[PDB]
């Protein structure tokens, strides 16, 4: 199981505003697509009911204390513990309250940064790059329907080494 977060803030760290995401950008959700397709999303019950359907064509779950959770195409896990019991390639998919809990255990992360200031009131923890290798960063493409910059990211945790 190599565990990552996916996710996409702004300059300032926002993620959410809402229950929604605060911008429009088509190509950051392809680019969720196509890293997890064929692979597990991992996410918290407000950014589940928030997208409102299960993702297709990837295995959705969904954290919760709530155990009478039930929905179709979704399967359920009352613990952060169970995340470690998942196969595969894990994606810790949001919101807030997961990345919180997760951010110091995922093996690396692929962040869109949206290169914007937008109004938000959920937030990724704050990271620095003294911990974390860039092991790709590629400009997005602008065009009609794609218009706020933003630098897809994919960093992996440097490891503690002495001097
Ligand atoms: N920009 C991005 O990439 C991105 C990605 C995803 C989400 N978002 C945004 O993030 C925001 C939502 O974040 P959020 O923190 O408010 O909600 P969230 O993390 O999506 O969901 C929080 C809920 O998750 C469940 N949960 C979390 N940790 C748990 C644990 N250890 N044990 C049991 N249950 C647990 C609880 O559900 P119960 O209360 O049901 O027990 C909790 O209330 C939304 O605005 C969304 O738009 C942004
Ligand atoms: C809070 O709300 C949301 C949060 C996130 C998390 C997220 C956001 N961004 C980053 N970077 N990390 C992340 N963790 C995500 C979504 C998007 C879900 C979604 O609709 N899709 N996701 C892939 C997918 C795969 C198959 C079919 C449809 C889709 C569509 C896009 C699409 C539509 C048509 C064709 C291709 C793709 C979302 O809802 C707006």
């Amino acid at each position: 199981m190599t565990l990552s977060i996916l996710v996409a803030h702004d300059l300032q760290r926002v993620i959410g505003f809402e229950n929604q995401l605060p911008w429009h950008l088509p190509n950051d959700l392809k680019h969720v697509k196509k890293l997890s397709t064929g692979h597990t999303l991992v996410m918290g019950r407000k950014t589940f009911e928030s997208i409102g359907k299960p993702l297709p064509n990837r295995r959705n779950v969904v954290l919760t204390s709530d155990t009478s959770f039930n929905v179709e195409g979704v399967d359920v896990i009352h613990s952060i513990e169970d995340i470690y019991q998942l196969p595969g390639h894990v994606f810790i998919f949001g919101g807030q309250t997961l990345f919180e809990e997760m951010i110091d255990k995922v093996d690396d992360m692929y962040i869109t940064v949206i290169e914007g200031k937008f109004r938000g009131d959920t937030f990724f923890p704050p990271y620095t790059f003294e911990d974390w290798e860039v092991a790709s960063s590629v400009e997005g493409k602008l065009d009609e329907k794609n218009t706020i910059p933003h630098t897809f990211l994919h960093l992996i945790r440097k490891k503690l080494v002495p001097r």
